[PDB]
């Protein structure tokens, strides 16, 4: 019986290390997003076309807005299959905090530190917005880290509804950039390679699958790419 005591304390042990952790979440604010809301190439999510908007939601996390900042589930089933297939599922948010507070180092300590700074914005920041921060916070495939920052640049086109200047935003267009999120640098949005031209397809089809698009407007999005 003395045996399950120690387990106590090594738990317990963990569990003050986990502690501590919190104890540093501190010192960084949550207060970037709204500065980050101000940029060289700017844009909010409720004012672009939906579509856009599910062209990474459906990809990075199905149900996004349906998870409280945190998908417990489909993470542990992400850090369960990275291990075994190297190949989501840490959903929109945190992906934000990491590029937010710490580009430069990856660590499981980071991973940790990560997660208090995602309850801090779920209870600081509306889930669309979030979401836009997101999208003007990323590395595309040039030197662009906002979603319009790449859009004038690769299809001289625009991520607003509302935009009468630079031609729409096309699906077809969308679904790279749900690639891109990831995409540098082996994979580049000028030549692309042979199973890079395989995943758009794979996410636009949840865009479909999740009906962020209705029929029609899939096969426009899956001829015009193989030309």
């Amino acid at each position: 019986r003395i045996l399950l005591k120690i387990l106590l304390t090594i738990l317990i042990i963990i569990a003050l290390f986990i502690g501590i952790m919190y104890f540093l979440s501190t010192r960084d604010n949550v207060d970037e997003l709204r500065k980050i809301e101000n940029k060289s190439s700017f844009v909010s999510a409720d004012n672009m076309p939906e579509y856009v908007k599910g062209a990474f939601i459906s990809m990075e996390d199905e149900r996004f807005y349906n998870h409280h900042g945190f998908d417990l589930k489909g993470t542990t089933r992400a850090l369960f299959s990275t291990i075994s297939d190297r190949d989501g599922g840490s959903t929109i948010t945190q992906q934000v905090v990491k590029n937010y507070f710490y580009d430069n180092d990856r660590s499981f300590t980071r991973k940790v530190k990560e997660l208090f700074v995602a309850h801090r914005v779920e209870k600081q920041y509306n889930k669309n917005e979030i979401l836009s921060f997101y999208l003007n916070n990323i590395y595309f495939g040039d030197n662009q880290y906002t979603l319009e920052g790449a859009a004038n640049h690769y299809f001289g086109t625009t991520v607003n509804k509302n935009s009468t200047t630079m031609s729409h935003i096309t699906v077809l267009q969308s679904a790279i950039l749900a690639s891109k999120v990831n995409a540098p640098s082996v994979y580049n949005i000028n030549n692309m390679s042979e199973n890079f031209t395989q995943r758009v397809s794979t996410n636009l089809e949840k865009m479909k699958q999740q009906n962020y698009i209705n029929e029609t407007q899939y096969q426009q999005a899956m001829s015009q790419l193989n030309r």
